[PDB]
């Protein structure tokens, strides 16, 4: 039963209930996650910027099942085109918005990446990727406004491929988190 969550703390009980199983429902995560009105006071304690970068900082580890985690975008801030190493990925804007641009998987010869489509996702949109769908970028394109966003992987997962947009050539990335439960890390 899918009821809407309260707040951030309501939202991370009611997945630890959706995967309590082996498998994923997509679409009712999405809802969920949809659902969620974004509220800056209970997520403040995880919206920790860099001047250079983008951040991730995890909220939840899904008793091992997900990692929950909130990205902070400083304006111009963005990713590589990346995949997600064989596991769902969910994206909701909490504040501001982020470009979010798909490309197909590279062909094994090097050429210049195929740009599918882009979107922009607005605040409080959840959108979803996998490695079936394809790879994607994720940039704060905004020259005023800072996005924040929260991100589910299931399962989670500590790596994944960056690919040269002018060749399709991948490289493996490890990544790294900025903060684990409002902790800064060392
Ligand atoms: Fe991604």
């Amino acid at each position: 039963e899918l009821l809407k969550p309260r707040t951030l703390a309501d939202l991370i009980r009611i997945l630890h209930e959706l995967f309590a199983g082996d498998e994923v429902n997509v679409e009712e995560v999405q809802a969920v996650l949809e659902a969620y009105e974004s509220n800056p006071a209970e997520w403040a304690l995880y919206a920790k910027f860099d001047q250079y970068r983008y951040t991730r900082n995890l909220v939840d580890q899904g008793n091992g099942k997900f990692n929950l985690m909130i990205l902070c975008w400083g304006e111009g801030h963005g990713s590589s085109i990346h995949d997600h190493t064989d596991s769902h990925c969910f994206l909701k804007l909490l504040q501001g918005n982020l470009k979010e641009t798909l490309f197909d998987w590279p062909d094994k010869k090097s050429n210049e990446m195929i740009k599918k489509s882009e979107r922009t996702l607005r605040e409080n949109q959840c959108a979803y990727i996998n490695d079936s769908i394809g790879l994607h970028r994720v940039e704060n394109v905004s020259h005023t406004e800072p996005a924040v966003s929260l991100h589910l992987y299931s399962p989670p997962f500590d790596t994944c491929h960056a690919f040269d947009q002018r060749t399709g050539h991948k490289n493996k990335v490890t990544m790294t988190f900025h903060s684990k439960f409002g902790i800064r890390t060392p």
